[PDB]
């Protein structure tokens, strides 16, 4: 019922909502996991073929049918509002598992306030006698001899040991921790706190809060750029390997890092982009904001798989032999990277600070657009209030009990699959495929552009009609089949083997967001 006070409101919004831990966390693992370059020519396949396209039509459906999530395809296609429920769901498991990135980030914020960094040495209570110092790790006369691949590094195991405490396995849950349930009851009141007064941006501090990331990062990219071994990092995450594009698992966890960093089919940008005004051009500030957010993963790329090759020179071992083909790969790198900047621990706690500041805004946004997409659904029940206070403190502890199963010893695995099952992958595909097919063929290319041309003041290229039309059903489509054909199960890290109850939870978790677009339409047409 109420529209941005400014302009630079909505600009704001929409920067600190799509930038964070999806530019800076996730994209590196998934280009290491793979070959890279061979990651990297899908990645702008897709960018160019659906990214753009889609979240411009996001945006101007919230912004012609002043709704939320679920509403705004009510105004479209009553039969498909299936893909606002589908994006609720998948929003909901996000918000789950999302925010215990931030309880390690706080965990390592806590432990940075020591005079010594941690994980600079080993010489402590978890470490293993097959410990050894990364600058000796790779020497002639004590390592090259025996047992190359039995060791391991101060940082690894740290991150294995102290803060994960792995277990054999995810039949094995072991006992609860304690630190990092306080560290998440933590964020979650930090979080619950900045909703409950409704704090908003500010008057000159905006300013200061987005522009310190990208100083952080320049001068994360100026120390990885000047590091030995740079080089090779950049040359691996460059040229393509040709015979890689044969496995579908590149082609389809490359179109989805895409979708997730966009916050592609969540429903936040359709409802960011309802407080607008009715005649306000958004084209610009798309384009803008899509090369913005592009240029931010790209650099933050470089400025990570430098230090990574720096890494693996250090090491003496592969360049895929190093750190780890999972979530754990940027909190083995950044460290690794800070223990070197001068004054280790005041660069230490303004990057960990600046990354709780990248997850949290992110977190605001998602969580306000989640409570929106929800209460448009009931207004009088759900009123500005006490109602409206209650229920934002109920999805908080119920969001908190159900991720205290990821702070167990065998938490890792759950994560792991959560990750790659939960609001990622061929979910993503589904609700994509839907929406720019429900756009394209059941609702018309040209009624939208007259739309836009009423609403924006000139007629825009045919561009995205024909990306609408075919180029990304078909990619969705293909590489859903291509998935189905050659399939693969899912293995932690690299030597993992998962139990088959395991992978069908994944897939029911998978299957829980489907379900909502093929049972939505049987009920609608159940009567
Ligand atoms: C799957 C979980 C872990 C995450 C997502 C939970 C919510 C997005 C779902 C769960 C149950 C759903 C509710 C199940 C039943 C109904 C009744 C339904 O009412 C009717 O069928 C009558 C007509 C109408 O009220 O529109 C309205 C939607 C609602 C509140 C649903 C709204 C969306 C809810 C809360
Ligand atoms: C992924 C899980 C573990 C955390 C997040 C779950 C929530 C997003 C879901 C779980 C159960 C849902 C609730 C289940 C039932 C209802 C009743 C219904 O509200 C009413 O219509 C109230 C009755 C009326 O006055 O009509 C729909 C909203 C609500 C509170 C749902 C809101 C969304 C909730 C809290
Ligand atoms: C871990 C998983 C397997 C738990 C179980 C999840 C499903 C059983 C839930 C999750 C979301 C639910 C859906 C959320 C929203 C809706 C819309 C609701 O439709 C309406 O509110 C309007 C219908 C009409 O107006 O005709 C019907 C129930 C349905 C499909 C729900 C059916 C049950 C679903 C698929
Ligand atoms: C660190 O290593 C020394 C050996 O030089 C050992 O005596 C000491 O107990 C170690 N510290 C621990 C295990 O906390
Ligand atoms: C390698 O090990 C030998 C003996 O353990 C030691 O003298 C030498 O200093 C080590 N190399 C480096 C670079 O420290
Ligand atoms: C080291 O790892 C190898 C296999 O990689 C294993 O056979 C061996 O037992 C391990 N330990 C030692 C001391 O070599
Ligand atoms: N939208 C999702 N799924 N995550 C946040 C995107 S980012 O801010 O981490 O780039
Ligand atoms: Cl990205
Ligand atoms: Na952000
Ligand atoms: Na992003």
């Amino acid at each position: 019922r109420e529209k941005w006070s400014s302009k630079i409101d909505f600009v704001l919004s929409v920067a600190g909502g799509f930038v964070g831990l999806g530019n800076v966390w996730r994209f590196p693992y998934l280009c290491y996991k793979n070959g890279g370059g061979a990651f990297l020519i899908p990645y702008f396949i897709f960018l160019f073929g659906s990214g753009l396209p889609v979240f411009f039509l996001e945006i101007i459906i919230g912004q012609y049918t002043s709704e939320g999530g679920i509403t705004c395809w009510e105004k479209i296609c009553p039969l498909f509002s299936g893909i606002g429920y589908a994006s609720v769901v998948i929003v909901s498991l996000l918000n789950v598992y999302y925010i215990v990135i931030l309880a390690w980030a706080t965990y390592y914020l806590f432990q940075s306030f020591q005079k010594e960094l941690p994980w600079a040495h080993c010489n402590h209570s978890w470490n293993t006698p097959h410990c050894m110092e990364d600058t000796m790790r790779k020497n002639k006369s004590v390592w090259i001899t025996i047992s190359s691949t039995n060791f391991t590094s101060p940082v690894i195991e740290f991150w294995e040991r102290n803060v994960l405490s792995l277990s054999p396995g995810i039949d094995h849950p072991g006992s609860l921790k304690w630190d990092l349930a306080l560290c998440l009851l933590l964020v979650w009141l930090v979080c619950f706190f900045c909703i409950w007064k409704g704090v908003r941006s500010t008057g000159k501090v905006v300013y200061f809060t987005a522009t310190f990331p990208f100083a952080m990062l320049l001068v994360l990219l100026v120390r990885g750029l000047t590091l030995p071994g740079a080089g090779a990092g950049i040359k691996f995450y460059l040229y393509p390997d040709i015979t890689r594009l044969e496995d579908p698992q590149v082609w389809i966890d490359a179109g989805t890092q895409i979708f997730f960093s966009y916050a592609i089919c969540l429903g936040a940008m359709t409802s960011l982009g309802s407080y607008n005004k009715y005649k306000y051009n958004s084209y610009r500030d798309c384009m803008l904001l899509g090369c913005l957010n592009s240029g931010t993963s790209f650099v933050s790329g470089f400025a990570i798989f430098s230090i990574l090759g720096f890494m693996a020179q250090e090491q003496g071992v592969d360049i895929a032999d190093v750190a780890e083909s999972g979530p754990g790969l940027a909190f083995i790198a950044y460290p690794k990277a800070v223990t070197m900047m001068p004054l280790p621990t005041f660069w230490s706690i303004l990057f960990f600070i600046m990354l709780l500041l990248l997850g949290l805004d992110s977190q605001f946004v998602e969580v306000e657009g989640q409570i929106t997409s929800l209460v448009d659904l009931y207004p009088s029940f759900l009123r500005k209030g006490y109602r409206r206070e209650i229920f934002i403190a109920f999805v908080c502890s119920i969001s908190y009990l159900l991720g205290l199963t990821m702070v167990t010893e065998g938490g890792m695995y759950v994560f792991q699959l959560f990750d790659y099952y939960a609001a990622s992958g061929v979910c993503l595909l589904w609700v994509a495929f839907f929406e720019c097919f429900v756009i394209a063929w059941i609702y018309g290319g040209d009624n939208l552009y007259d739309g836009i041309e009423d609403m924006i003041g000139y007629r825009p290229g045919p561009w995205m009609k024909y990306s609408w039309a075919v180029i990304t059903p078909v990619l969705c489509v293909g590489c859903f089949i291509f998935s189905l054909v050659k399939y693969v199960p899912l293995t932690y890290n690299k030597t993992y083997v998962y139990p088959n109850w395991a992978i069908g939870l994944g897939w029911s978790l998978a299957l829980s967001s489907m379900l909502c677009v093929p049972l939505v339409i049987v009920i609608r047409l159940c009567q």
